[PDB]
């Protein structure tokens, strides 16, 4: 689990967005597995706007943060899960690294501020749902 907070928006993976989340719906992008939906009270995370290919990302499965060197944001397959078929997420980016499904929401950051959340992992790689591009969320 794991969302981010910016202005009136909070940012969570489209496939944990909860009835609220649903009730409250500003943008959804299924092939990003992203959703923002509107808050009331004001959020204090800055969104980075940068092409950082270094950052730290915090895994619940761990406990712990783990600094990482993760590609830029691209057209990936991404095996079937119990939560999605086997199919092309847009915006994604991966690292080396332990992810399990409840990692997701983990939050990606820079020296610019939040880059991304935890969205996919397997096989020793972590992936996340960049948000960097989505320049809406700071106005
Ligand atoms: C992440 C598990 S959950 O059960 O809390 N949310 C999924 C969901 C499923 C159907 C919905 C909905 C939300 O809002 C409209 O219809
Ligand atoms: C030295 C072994 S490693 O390179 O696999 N450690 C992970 C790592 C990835 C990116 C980093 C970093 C550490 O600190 C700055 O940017
Ligand atoms: C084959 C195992 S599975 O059907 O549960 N889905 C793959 C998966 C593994 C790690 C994850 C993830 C999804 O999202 C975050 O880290
Ligand atoms: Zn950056």
């Amino acid at each position: 689990s794991g969302a981010i907070y910016v202005g009136n928006y909070r940012v969570v993976n489209r496939h944990l967005a909860t009835h609220n989340d649903w009730a409250n719906l500003v943008w959804e992008d299924s092939s990003r597995d992203l959703l923002v939906s509107s808050t009331t009270a004001q959020g204090c995370d800055t969104i980075a706007r940068c092409d950082c290919q270094t950052g730290v990302y915090y895994c619940s499965s761990r406990r712990k943060h783990y600094p990482v060197s993760f590609s830029k944001p691209s057209l990936i397959f991404v095996e079937a899960s119990e939560y999605y078929p086997a199919r092309y997420q847009s915006h994604l980016m991966l690292a080396v690294g332990h992810s399990e499904p409840g990692d997701c929401g983990g939050i990606l950051r820079c020296q610019h501020g939040v880059v991304g959340i935890v969205s996919t992992g397997g096989n020793g790689l972590v992936g996340f749902a960049d948000v960097r591009d989505l320049l809406w969320l700071d106005e």
